[PDB]
C-alpha cells in the first residue's frame, strides 16, 4: 500500500458530483420491460 484508495491533493468540490448523480438516476434507460415482453 504505497497510496490510499481515496487520496486527496488536487480535488474540485462543487456540483459536479451532484449533477452526475442526478443525470444518472434520470438517465436510466428502462428497456428491460420492453425486452421482457415477447409477443410475435
Amino acid at each position: 500500500m504505497k497510496v490510499h484508495r481515496m487520496p486527496k491533493g488536487v480535488v474540485l468540490v462543487g456540483k459536479a458530483w451532484e449533477i452526475r448523480a442526478k443525470l444518472k438516476e434520470y438517465g436510466r434507460t428502462f428497456q428491460y420491460v420492453k425486452d421482457w415482453i415477447s409477443k410475435p
